[PDB]
DNA sequence: TGTCCAACTACTAGACT
DNA sequence: AGTCTAGTAGTTGGACA
């Protein structure tokens, strides 16, 4: 357009800084590249008819909505839709902005409010099975499908419906249902697979592009270059499976030969999201790393084997140097740190917080390893450098007791619900912190401390034979799992 | 461009042994 | 205790108004 009409865009966009989305520059960078012009348009039209009755959205739920490819329609549609799809079909206001969160949100929401009550009626799926199916891209395309072919699936093919639900519920969803309709029996009789093992290779984006890459390549993979079926399966079973097979292909001997690594090692490189990205990276980064990085083919091997390997490599060879020389941690602690998915970011906030953290809250490199060190350091290490000091002082535990809690997977997660909880559970319920702390300090702290912490709200009598110091013991032991399973059984 | 649909890459969390 | 797996965010490409 002109110059006026861009001032008018600027304009529009600095409206929304404040009442009463109050939105900040993040949000409008989020809308303006994910939703476009129209969509930060419509946003501004709309925002009092959406932070009002009957919607009551957050600014955060309007922003969820509006970034995505037909956003103005989502919105557009969301105000029409959410009293009746609340309302007449049990569905939770989240669940209709999760449903409305996607490119084509408005051709999804209408879709559920037309197909739920079939889907839900003459297929026995539950109103969450649904809502799983249309909240990807593409969602009236699975919802109708899942319609015409869950009968079949199942009659015909032997598939369960949580089968067909999970096919259904990627991007793609119809195309991954049509296909493994089409290649199912082929794919067991040509080539020794199991019903699970298609449904495993289907259930996720482009599964149509990976059944018909295993279909197609599975033979010279096995064939001529040997592998396995189960590991051409567990090659494909990911994002993007495809372009991993096809890259498998490609460069199995040059890595096999050349850089010597084993089959077997190739095939873990392979086998996550993005296996293209890191197979290629490796290729191009085995010498560098081996010979000016004193780092070992088995180490790049593990540093390469988890989703983004990729990007965790270049972090490596990046900042070994620094982390080593500027820092003090040895080889084995910077290849600890990158041996995660999302590697690359826990390495670059280890780069930027070893001191902070160190010098503001006295821990150790060992201590700031320890924390980085699992998947979603990075969220691990923010939340101790932002929660520590509340944590220690208006909560009364000690720098140790908050490094445990983050030293888990979902450290972020279990660090603020200590931080939430810590307090009812001393004080009404009566429990010593020395509980709550160890009942985060596990993988899985942030739900087994709700999941503890409902039971003592509303006891259910089906574990009256359980006292409290024994629930304790269950949600260290196998924290919400070993809660819910407990109820299960009686 | 705007909208819908599909596919690829990366990150974060919880769970399963 | 390292791992396997689901959930999801962000982005890109094809197709067609």
């Amino acid at each position: 357009s002109g110059a006026r009409a861009l001032e008018a865009l600027l304009t529009v966009a600095g409206e929304l800084r404040g009442p009463p989305l109050q939105l900040d520059t993040g949000q409008l960078l989020k809308i303006a590249k994910r939703g476009g012009v129209t969509a930060v348009e419509a946003v501004h039209a709309w925002r009092n008819a959406l932070t009002g009755a009957p919607l009551n959205l957050t600014p955060e739920q309007v922003v969820a909505i509006a970034s995505h490819d037909g956003g103005k329609q989502a919105l557009e549609t969301v105000q029409r839709l959410l009293p009746v799809l609340c309302q007449a079909h049990g569905l939770t206001p989240q669940q209709v902005v999760a449903i409305a969160s996607h490119d084509g949100g408005k051709q999804a929401l209408e879709t559920v409010q037309r197909l739920l009550p079939v889907l839900c009626q003459a297929h026995g799926l539950t109103p969450e099975q649904v809502v799983a199916i249309a909240s990807n891209s593409g969602g009236k395309q699975a919802l109708e499908t899942v319609q015409a072919l869950l009968p079949v699936l199942c009659q015909a093919h032997g598939l369960t419906p949580e089968q067909v639900v999970a096919i259904a519920s990627n991007s793609g969803g119809k195309q991954a249902l049509e296909t493994v309709q089409r290649l199912l029996p082929v794919l067991c009789q040509a080539h020794g697979l199991t019903p699970q093992q298609v449904v495993a290779i289907a259930s996720h984006d482009g599964g149509k592009q990976a059944l018909e890459t295993v279909q197609r390549l599975l033979p010279v993979l096995c064939q001529a270059h040997g592998l396995t079926p189960q590991q051409v399966v567990a090659i494909a079973s990911n994002g993007g499976g495809k372009q991993a097979l096809e890259t498998v292909q490609r460069l199995l001997p040059v890595l096999c030969q050349a850089h010597g690594l084993t089959p077997q090692q190739v095939v873990a490189i392979a086998s996550n999201s993005g296996g293209k990205q890191a197979l290629e990276t490796v290729q191009r980064l085995l010498p560098v790393l081996c010979q000016a990085h004193g780092l070992t083919p088995q180490q790049v091997v593990a540093i390469a084997s988890h989703d983004g390997g990729k990007q965790a490599l270049e972090t490596v060879q990046r900042l070994l140097p620094v982390l080593c020389q500027a820092h003090g941690l040895t080889p084995q602690q910077v290849v600890a740190i990158a041996s995660n998915g999302g590697g690359k970011q826990a390495l670059e906030t280890v780069q930027r917080l070893l001191p902070v953290l160190c010098q503001a809250h006295g821990l150790t490199p060992e201590q700031v390893v320890a924390i980085a060190s699992n998947s979603g350091g990075k969220q691990a290490l923010e939340t101790v450098q932002r929660l520590l000091p509340v944590l220690c002082q208006a909560h009364g535990l000690t720098p140790e007791q908050v490094v445990a809690i983050a030293s888990n997977n979902g450290g972020k997660q279990a660090l603020e619900t200590v931080q939430r909880l810590l307090p009812v559970l001393c004080q009404a319920h009566g429990l010593t912190p020395q509980q709550v702390v160890a009942i985060a300090s596990n993988s899985g702290g942030r739900p087994a401390l709700e999941s503890i912490v409902a039971q003592l709200s509303r006891p259910d009598p089906a574990l009256a034979a359980l006292t409290n110091d024994h629930l304790v013991a269950l949600a260290c032991l196998g924290g919400r799992p070993a809660l819910d399973a407990v109820k299960k059984l009686e």
